[PDB]
């Protein structure tokens, strides 16, 4: 499948709290973003997850990160969540979330790891970590996989690099610490989500 | 076990059509090749593999590429198909494969992935992609797996990076895009093969 | 957990003599291992082993390396061996281990694979080959895997090089070639343990 979203690109937010939440969200957002999610590693992400959904879940995809459990999938299915983002495959855990009608980009780092994830039904892949792979390893995956997966990358992708995560065939990336890290102002969030926007239009342009 | 071919080197002729096929198998084996795969995602691979099998098989292993179903180990066999490559890890996959009498070598990248796969009686592995990892990745594993097993460097294999596969321990490389890439002439063919076994020739003397 | 000894770096002897056990131990020892392993594809480990656990076990961690199954660790019990190793990730042979009370540091070289060790009770990691990788992926993982998992790198790690392991959060190494090699002087053993141990206390202290 394509990506089901205008921009394929996720905002992740570790480590933020239910008091900063709607402002940073707000601040993705407003510079085109339209995929957010929240790891469950954050303090109280039972609190700004559900407070999220209702706010912006009208006009993004908004989940979870770091879910490694099955029951997890259940407790975020009441609360709204409609995207879940992992470190690991995990066969269940895709399956539950994939039953509910959610989006799952499960991360995973070899080819045997990702026809795995594709058995349990994701609709996306998240190649993790990125950056001690380089772009070839990506491409390389690409030609072995169906032609049409939408492949992310996650681990430290920069407005710099991005361009390259491109080439090398991906539909996006995950946008981490580079994007947010906790105790950041919204200012530097609204500077590094224009940012990245910004030199992804430049990449698909080229 | 030791490789049961003269040479070493998978020729991978991805994309190519049956109306190209003879030509093109004809060219690697002239060139001293005798260990040929057409992967799966190729156009009418139920005309090539079979046409081959008659054609060449009588002096070269000819095998198939990109296998991920036990029922298309089921096809492959009433083919005459001779050799298993895969991108990934399955053990049913191999277990089926080993139990037509076939020579399989299929795709790893971690440890744990190749000592999986030589459960299930692969006589062979492939690490995939090997051009990201580098040699030294696979010197570490070859100092960990059993002595006497046969591995070959997939991914980004070139006649002026082949030796140092060796220097590493490689048996030796299946050879992809840098061999064969769809709509190529049969004197690029015939160019690139007798390249690759020269470099080869060189780096086993070295 | 936390490392339960006083120095987080384990000594590996692969391909000792039992003639020569005593010797090079009693030198890594002095210089102030208090962590070591036989890999089961040295030479005569079954007597090595037992004598080394009668010798120094009070005042050290006994173990061993390269341990592929199930059987090879209830052979290692009677032994009064204290400490598994491994290659790869075997659930089987992890759960085995912790409930013979042994310390087990299983190798994994994904967030898949590491997942996957912790289920099965591991107290620590190992992350191999690590030299490929480099620092950056081991950080990557840190900040996905609980906080307080002891993560060792394994795979070309050298006094030079030990410094930026430590940076990127390993509580240790486990210690090759680079400071054992089959046949070296016990001399040999005594420089390269020194220089390790002096390299980890600058490497903390910064």
């Amino acid at each position: 499948m394509q990506w089901q979203t205008k921009l394929p690109l996720i905002a992740i937010l570790r480590g933020i709290t239910p008091d900063e939440a709607l402002a940073h969200v707000g601040a993705v957002i407003d510079a085109g973003f339209d995929a957010v999610e929240i790891p469950l590693n954050s303090p109280q992400w039972e609190q700004s997850i559900p407070a999220i959904v209702d706010a912006y879940g009208d006009k993004a995809l908004i989940g979870a990160g770091t879910v490694l459990k099955p029951e997890q999938v259940d407790a975020l299915a009441r609360m709204g969540c409609q995207l879940i983002v992992t470190p690991n495959i995990h066969s269940e855990v895709i399956r539950r979330a994939v039953g509910y009608g959610m989006t799952v980009c499960p991360g995973c780092a070899t080819a045997t790891e990702a026809f795995t994830a594709l058995e349990a039904g994701a609709q996306a892949l998240k190649i993790f970590p990125s950056s001690a792979f380089g772009p070839q390893y990506i491409k390389a995956l690409k030609a072995v996989l169906p032609s049409d997966i939408a492949v992310f990358a996650v681990g430290g992708v920069t407005p710099e690099n991005l361009a390259q995560w491109i080439d090398a065939g991906c539909a996006g990336a995950g946008l981490g610490s580079d994007l947010y890290r906790a105790g950041q102002s919204v200012e530097r969030t609204a500077q590094q989500a224009a940012a990245f926007v910004k030199a992804y239009r430049e990449a698909v342009q080229l």
